[PDB]
């Protein structure tokens, strides 16, 4: 229960703001969009501020009309058909309230991914609900699809949004001058005890650990084990064990473990070297808006090296506003023009951004090397880069068997980018380098999920997780085996797993064989996709066992679980379940779909997919 800030409307009145942009974000994408819209206000004679709804009480929206030409914008992401954690309060409020929002003007931009049944559910709800409550829409709902290109969807919406705002309120495009949000303050003689060295919350919080641990106060768990899971050399799949003893962290199979990684030191050093900057300068970036709660873009004071290493994202392709602001620092005309045009909503500038930056997966260093005239000051770059996010992993262990250890099953990311270089996954490269052996510590925390084994030990379980999708099921199988050892009555436990070849990347091969031998796994159905000319996938095995699965589903009350790739595997497995139901019900495809979607609402078809 966070302590709410005082009314955001009064803050707007006291600081001359007429527009406030709220963000529902978990990976920081909606947060950036909000900040971008907020900063935009200035270019149209208005003044905005972005804000975390969790820190506020949206009921004060009814007071917003008290400000002339006032407006509120919501940039909301959706997660599993639900609101972001930080937007749950606001969501619950929209449902319970009956407050009259007459006079309130709003606009909504939703961040979603079409590869989901509930595409932009949050953005759609917020947009619809504010209207039901009496507020009037000032611009159409935005539907950003992260499966195509979200950045482009924002550009398009934004380009139309402002002219519509200006026309309704009768304001002009007062043109654009580079404006810093922070001021640099170099520190020449500061006590080392006050310089952030990578911690996420309070100073020295990593050195002096105190519970409870969470996203703002992660627990530095020792890496007790880090072994290679795959047999061959095509790729690198690994199994790590994080010791959470004395952390008091609670967890259950199905939960996720998040880790705060460190960027590649070489990459950090090269960025500093190409900019001719001294990365060991101790400094702070202080907000020019002395009223804002966001005093720095990241924990300060600190060195540029530490910022680029633990607080800043220096690997993902930079967004258009970043390249736009950096353009001023490119001394070669043609290069200044290419960067400037990256923010176009159409044409060659847009196409170049999509192919040369996004498709080629060029990170900031690559751009600095490919456009050699671009030499921005390090301090402004640090202000522009997005924050380094934590990465989530499906805990591969059962707390009933390993209450003081959190297991991770992950594939190391390393690929040839069309940018011509080899790109390395931040968290996995970092995880892979951690050696059991001070100790190898990993800053982490647990996030509870709704992916859970049936409450009743007798309820049948059908698990589908090819590749790394196996990771929560190792926890499930462990727990189910443990239940049998405790004398309990355990229903059928079926695993449908898949890999390329039994001698290449069959994860947990020995463990799964043991569980099967001992009866913990009623069936171990493995699809080896490359051992023959045609592909053999998990859904092929499900179709093969359609008769039995239907019996378990329709008569046994079986629970279905699907983990892994959400792009193709999940949809294909879902389609196969449609076919099974349709044939054995029997019923028309349309009803089969409803039947399966119903199982999802009744908690009997759960997902843990990602891209
Ligand atoms: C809820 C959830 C559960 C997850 N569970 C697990 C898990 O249990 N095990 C696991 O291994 N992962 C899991 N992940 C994925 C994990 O969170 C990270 O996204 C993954 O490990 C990569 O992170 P990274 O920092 O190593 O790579 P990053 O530096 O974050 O880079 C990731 C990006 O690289 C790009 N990329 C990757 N390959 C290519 C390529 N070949 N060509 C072009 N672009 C490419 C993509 O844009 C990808 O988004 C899960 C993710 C979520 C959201
Ligand atoms: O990511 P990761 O490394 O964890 O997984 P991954 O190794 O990329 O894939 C795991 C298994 O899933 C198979 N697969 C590929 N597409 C699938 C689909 N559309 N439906 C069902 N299975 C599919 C892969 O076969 P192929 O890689 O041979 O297609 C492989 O056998
Ligand atoms: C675990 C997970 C679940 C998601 N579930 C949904 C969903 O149900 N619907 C949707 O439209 N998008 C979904 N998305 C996509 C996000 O809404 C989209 O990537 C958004 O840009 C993230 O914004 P953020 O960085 O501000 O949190 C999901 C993404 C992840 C990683």
């Amino acid at each position: 229960p966070p302590v709410k800030e005082s009314s955001f409307v009064e803050k707007m009145k006291k600081t001359g703001r007429n527009i406030i942009v709220f963000y529902g974000s978990q990976t920081g994408t909606a947060e950036e969009f909000a900040n971008r819209l907020s900063k935009d206000a200035h270019r149209y004679g208005m003044r905005g501020m972005s804000a975390d709804p969790e820190e506020y009480d949206l009921a004060d929206l009814s007071s917003l009309p008290e400000i002339d030409k006032s407006l509120v914008v919501f940039c909301m992401a959706t997660y599993n058909g639900d609101p972001t954690d930080n937007a749950q309060d606001f969501y619950d409020w929209l449902q319970e309230t009956d407050v009259d929002l007459t006079g309130v003007k709003f606009a909504v931009f939703g961040l979603g991914n079409k590869t989901y049944e509930h595409f932009n559910a949050m953005g759609k709800y917020v947009d619809q609900r504010l209207e039901q409550l009496g507020a009037q829409r000032i611009f159409e709902l935005g539907l950003g699809d992260d499966d195509g290109n979200l950045e482009e969807d924002f550009i398009t919406w934004r380009e139309q949004f402002w002219p519509a705002v200006c026309e309704f309120f009768g304001v002009e495009a007062t043109e654009e001058s580079s404006i810093r949000q922070y001021e640099l303050v170099v520190h020449e003689d500061m006590d080392v005890a006050k310089v952030y060295t990578g911690e996420m919350g309070r100073l020295k919080s990593y050195e002096n650990q105190k519970p409870p641990f969470d996203a703002k106060n992660p627990f530095l768990a020792a890496v007790t084990a880090n072994r290679k899971l795959n047999q061959g050399t095509e790729r690198h799949l690994m199994h790590l064990e994080l010791d959470i003893s004395d952390s008091k962290i609670r967890y259950e199979s199905g939960d996720h473990v998040a880790v705060y990684p460190a960027n590649d030191s070489a990459l950090v050093n090269q960025i500093g070297e190409i900019l001719g900057a001294d990365l060991d300068v101790i400094m702070s970036l202080n907000n020019l808006d002395e009223e804002s709660n966001k005093k720095h873009p990241f924990p300060c004071p600190t060195t540029y090296r530490t910022a680029l290493t633990y607080y800043l994202d220096i690997t993902n392709p930079p967004r258009t506003n970043v390249l736009y602001e950096l353009a001023q620092y490119a001394s070669e005309p043609s290069e200044q023009e290419h960067l400037h045009k990256m923010a176009s909503s159409s044409g060659e500038g847009k196409e170049l951004y999509l192919s040369w930056v996004v498709e080629a997966r060029r990170h900031i260093l690559a751009i600095l090397q490919d456009y050699p005239s671009l030499r921005p000051p390090i301090d402004h770059l640090c202000e522009l880069l997005p924050r380094l996010q934590a990465r989530y992993y499906s805990i591969a262990s059962s707390s009933k068997v390993h209450p003081n250890s959190v297991h991770i099953c992950a594939v190391a990311v390393e690929y040839e980018a069309k940018s011509g270089r080899v790109n390395k996954g931040v968290a996995t490269s970092w995880l892979r380098a951690k050696e059991p052996a001070g100790r190898a510590l990993v800053p982490m925390f647990v996030r509870k999920s709704q992916f859970r084994l049936p409450f009743k030990s007798t309820t049948p379980v059908i698990m589908v997780g090819p590749g790394t999708g196996i990771a929560p099921f190792m926890g499930f199988i462990q727990e189910r085996a443990w239940l049998r050892e405790q004398g309990k009555e355990v229903g059928e436990t079926l695993l449908y797993y898949g890999c390329r070849r039994s001698d290449e990347d069959y994860l947990y091969r020995e463990e799964l064989a043991r569980f099967h031998k001992d009866g913990a796994l009623t069936q171990l159905n493995v699809a080896f996709s490359r051992e023959q000319a045609h592909k053999v996938y998990v859904q092929h095995l499900l179709k093969r066992d359609r008769e039995h699965l239907w019996k378990l589903i329709h008569e046994g009350g079986a629970h279905i679980y699907v983990c892994g790739d959400a792009r193709n595997m999940a949809k294909d497995v879902q389609n196969t379940f449609y076919d099974i139901v349709a044939e054995f019900g029997p019923m028309e495809h349309t009803q089969a779909v409803d039947y399966v979607k119903k199982l999802m609402t009744k908690g009997r078809y759960s997902l843990d997919v990602w891209s």
